[PDB]
């Protein structure tokens, strides 16, 4: 009889009451799940989180969304970084057009085995459009611009989307569900000790009360201090600083005025002199904060920068001061300890992929879940998953910063001089000579409906041409297959007049995102 039996989870914040409602909503009856508990900026989130978490729970949108005040995000949308300038809200004027560009969750059409990116880029190249891609691509782009819901009030689908929320409160309402509902014991106080056996496997966790709580594994969700994987068990950190430069943040939340100008149904990343600024909106507040590099703004600076953009009063503001730790351990899982959160691994929100790292190593955990003996296959196939889905989102990340032509400040023209890892070289490459990047094989619903589909592919030959093409890089030519094939591109045509024609009828029918979360909260 070799199963784990109990299951001790160190950390009560959002990857510790997603952890422990997955893992009991899991496991059931046969596993024994206790956690250990000792201003809001708001959270961005990508459209899986529903099929992959909340729906194992059984909880739906029209459930758990009025709980913690979440909102909806069609895209992300990008402001100010192909143009030189202060770090300011408002999109600057590049060439007759603002200085912004979407990044939407939608899958490109194809035609003859071709993506819609792929026609765009040959009609700029012969010179008849000069239509940006995300506008030609996109139908969601004349949606967000008119501030629009992604569903009609009544819940008819329009475009895919994710979630805005308070993550603080969507604890909450994990706590309350996973220890009214699914038996955890939740257990208030600080850690005092960490018990390890003659090989280095923890056997309990001990309270300052003098409580021992025992078990068989131990989930690290403590942050950025790294309890259980870090302290503990000793595994080090690896800092990546030497390619994403950015390890700070000025954040706070702001009330709003929906009335005005209604809530953007979108996250925007405002590209700041140092860094980049996020903003979340939700209903009557948005979440905001500047992302920058200590080795190229000073606090102050920062700071002030910050409060200036958004016209706040600095010294009578309630700022949250947080510097963080741009890495992965080297390994997720060591012995009977998974680190699971911040406690793992930590990238700037630039893409929202936070909540989707903790929910993909909570999946993964139970696709390679032990038993008592830890056979070693099951934590390096665990730690490999790992590793490779943050490495892949670490040099996209980076990607933006690079291909960015920003070279006005230090920071700018230093993300320039950093190395660009060879594979991320290669795609840039391929993407100049016409190719698709990791193109899409299967279709939008069983994408975002089955996990290890969009695993493996996660950012996919529509993300790169939003972010390449966004920040002002077309291929060097067009995919030459097309030269021979004139009859595709003028079949193709149809499906830019038919983006065109969803992009008025989406205007013109569907309800604010104000509307939508009036009627939804």
């Amino acid at each position: 009889d070799n199963r784990i039996n109990r299951i001790v989870i160190l950390g009560g914040g959002t990857a510790g009451w997603m952890t422990a409602s997955y893992l009991a909503k899991a496991l059931g009856d046969t596993v024994t799940i206790t956690l250990l508990e000792a201003i809001g900026v708001g959270e961005a989130t990508v459209p899986n989180l529903q099929r992959v978490f909340f729906d194992f729970l059984g909880l739906r949108e029209e459930e758990w969304m009025p709980e913690c005040n979440a909102a909806f995000k069609t895209a992300v949308k990008f402001i100010n970084w192909r143009t030189p300038g202060p770090g300011e809200a408002k999109a600057r004027t590049i060439d007759g057009r603002p200085d912004h560009f979407y990044h939407p969750f939608g899958l490109l059409p194809e035609h003859g085995q071709v993506p819609l990116s792929h026609y765009w880029a040959y009609n700029r190249a012969a010179g008849t459009t000069d239509e940006p891609f995300d506008y030609a691509c996109f139908a969601e782009t004349a949606a967000m611009d008119a501030v629009r819901a992604p569903k009609w009030l009544d819940g008819r689908p329009a475009t895919r989307y994710a979630w805005h929320f308070d993550a603080h409160l969507v604890a909450e309402f994990l706590r309350r569900h996973a220890t009214e509902r699914l038996n955890v014991e939740h257990v208030q106080g600080e850690m005092q000790q960490v018990l390890r056996d003659e090989r280095g496997f923890i056997t309990a966790l001990r309270t300052v009360e003098g409580r021992d709580l025992e078990g068989d594994l131990f989930i690290d969700c403590s942050g950025f201090r790294g309890l259980l994987i870090n302290k503990a068990m000793e595994e080090p950190f690896i800092d990546m600083n030497d390619q994403l430069l950015c390890n700070r943040a000025v954040a706070t939340a702001i009330k709003h005025d929906d009335d005005a100008h209604g809530v953007e149904p979108y996250t925007s990343a405002i590209a700041m002199r140092s860094g980049w600024s996020w903003k979340i909106p939700m209903l009557g507040r948005f979440g905001t904060g500047y992302v920058y590099s200590s080795r190229f703004a000073e606090k102050d600076e920062a700071t002030l920068d910050f409060c200036r953009m958004w016209g706040l009063d600095p010294e009578n503001t309630p700022l949250n001061q947080v510097a963080f730790r741009v890495g992965r351990n080297r390994r997720a899982w060591v012995k009977n300890c998974v680190s699971i959160g911040l406690a793992s691994c930590f990238l700037e929100p630039l893409e929202s992929t936070g909540i989707y790292f903790i929910t993909a190593a909570i999946y993964q955990l139970t696709q390679h879940f032990p038993d008592r003996t830890f056979a070693l296959a099951l934590s390096d196939a665990f730690n490999h998953e790992i590793e490779a889905m943050f490495d892949d989102t670490r040099d996209f990340i980076q990607a933006h910063f690079y291909v960015s032509p920003r070279t006005d400040t230090p920071f700018w023209k230093a993300n320039k001089d950093l190395h660009l890892p060879e594979q991320m070289r290669e795609k840039i490459a391929m993407y100049k000579a016409g190719l698709p990047i990791n193109a899409p094989v299967t279709d939008e619903s069983t994408y975002y409906g089955r996990f290890e589909a969009e695993f493996r592919n996660f950012w996919t030959n529509g993300s790169y041409y939003c972010i390449f093409a966004g920040l002002g890089l077309r291929p060097d030519n067009p995919l030459p297959m097309l030269r021979h094939r004139p009859e595709q591109v003028r079949e193709a045509q149809a499906l830019f007049a038919g983006v065109k024609d969803k992009q008025r009828e989406l205007v013109e029918t569907l309800p604010s995102n104000l509307e939508f979360l009036r009627s939804l909260h």
